């Protein structure tokens, strides 16, 4: 959310908001340079090659294996300049979010979002789920283990293959139990995607489709609404899918997106999910919750130094929105939670957003982006939290001019086209 004060990656390591930190996670990774931009949130402006074994490194595919939306170059991000100018490039998108009265409500909801104490094997015992906090670097060389809601990481070796990952349990799902996990979106701010459109009225298109860029701000708050779901767990099986056309038959092929999209995306493109699917899975998120509401109730004790019992009950009780009758007990606001329910699913969409950003972005999450531009969003001149790439008081205000990449072309430097044309990407 709001960052109160001004980070230099240069900035000296204080233990608290500023520290050397380890991923919870699985090898014997050397530490990173952090930052903590606000409670719970975390930016590490460093390339991903800490959330998955698989992806060690930064090596590219063979050309003739890689995704035709994609972008590689081991060296992006890997000096203290470019690091800086992630941080602060990641930092103004927040603010430019949190400008927005969508945006604060999305953030609130995010740093409230506390994942549950569910990982002991006693069943009246609240314990932290070791994968759902980071281990901070003590002046001493020892780790102090720390919770956390949200990291905000650099991409890994495809560059803007963009994500909200997280760390799973033995046995929980944790994104799909209400429990809620630690999210880390892979992220950039220093590329966007370029796309054709042109909003017309009858007949017209002698120039052909405007080409231009989408705002990063769009982008992350996309990857943030999978965490808000996430931290809530209430997140749905990506295998669950809708048929999204008319002129093809399923099986889950010609055109299937997942629900978990439809619904992120929201708009004219939630109109494909089924009603009922729909209504299922708001009352089955809603007994998960009620289970939750009972662990609490008959919680007896709790793992830890600081934190008290009735501290984290007290905790949980705000997250989950629970009423605590006249005895003690805890139950599930229905008001509370349909409202809290509809604004985590529904309210906060990539559309919503969209609206309140007043920026030109995909019309159906069904588009087609044609190229990646190298964009700098850390000058104030280039963009600003109120108005993004369409400068107010410049011939950049109107008309999306500021996204058009043929007009603002300087602030849009071409990488890639995406030579293919027919598929996805995602998100
Ligand atoms: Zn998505």
């Amino acid at each position: 959310p709001f960052v109160n004060k001004q980070f230099n990656y240069k900035d000296p390591v204080n233990g608290v908001d500023i520290a050397y930190i380890k991923i919870p996670n699985a090898g014997q990774m050397q530490p990173v340079k952090a930052f903590k931009i606000h409670n719970k949130i975390w930016v590490i402006p460093e390339r991903d090659t800490f959330t998955n074994p698989e992806e060690g490194d930064l090596n590219p595919p063979p050309e003739a294996k890689q995704v035709p939306v994609s972008y590689y170059d081991s060296t992006y991000l890997s000096t203290d300049n470019e690091k800086d100018n992630y941080l602060k490039g990641v930092t103004k998108l927040f603010e430019r979010i949190y400008s927005t009265d969508l945006g604060r409500m999305l953030l609130t909801s995010i740093v409230r979002g506390i994942p549950f104490w569910g990982g002991s094997t006693i069943d009246t015992e609240l314990k932290v789920i070791d994968t759902n906090c980071i281990n901070v670097i003590q002046p001493d060389g020892s780790y102090r283990s720390e919770e956390l809601n949200l990291v905000i990481i650099g991409p890994s070796a495809d560059i803007i293959q963009f994500e909200c990952k997280s760390f799973g349990h033995e046995v929980l799902n944790l994104t799909r139990n209400g429990y809620g996990s630690t999210q880390y979106i892979r992220f950039s701010p220093d590329f966007t995607f370029g796309f054709e459109e042109s909003l017309e009225v009858d007949t017209n298109p002698l120039l052909g489709a405007g080409k231009f860029a989408t705002d990063p701000a769009v982008t992350l708050a996309h990857q943030l609404i999978h965490a808000g779901h996430r931290l809530y767990g209430i997140a749905i099986n990506p295998n669950r899918v809708f048929k999204v056309n008319t002129n093809a038959y399923y099986e889950m092929s010609g055109l299937e997106v997942s629900f978990e999209e439809l619904r992120t995306f929201g708009g004219h493109d939630a109109k494909f999910i089924d009603s009922l699917q729909e209504n299922e899975f708001r009352l089955y998120y809603y007994n998960k919750f009620k289970d939750i509401a009972s662990t609490l109730n008959k919680a007896k004790s709790i793992v830890g130094t600081t934190a008290s019992l009735q501290y984290m009950k007290n905790v949980f009780k705000e997250k989950y929105l629970l009423s605590e009758d006249t005895s003690g007990k805890f139950s599930v606001d229905k008001l509370k939670f349909d409202k809290l329910y509809k604004m985590l699913t529904e309210i906060y969409t990539e559309d919503n957003f969209v609206k309140f950003f007043k920026v030109l972005n995909r019309k159906t999450f069904l588009n087609f982006d044609k190229a990646v531009f190298k964009i700098n969003i850390v000058p104030k001149v280039n963009y600003t939290i109120y108005d993004g790439f369409n400068l107010r008081n410049t011939n950049l205000a109107a008309n999306f001019n500021g996204q058009n990449t043929e007009i603002n072309n300087m602030n849009f430097t071409k990488l890639k086209n995406f030579t293919p044309g027919h598929h996805h990407h995602h998100h």
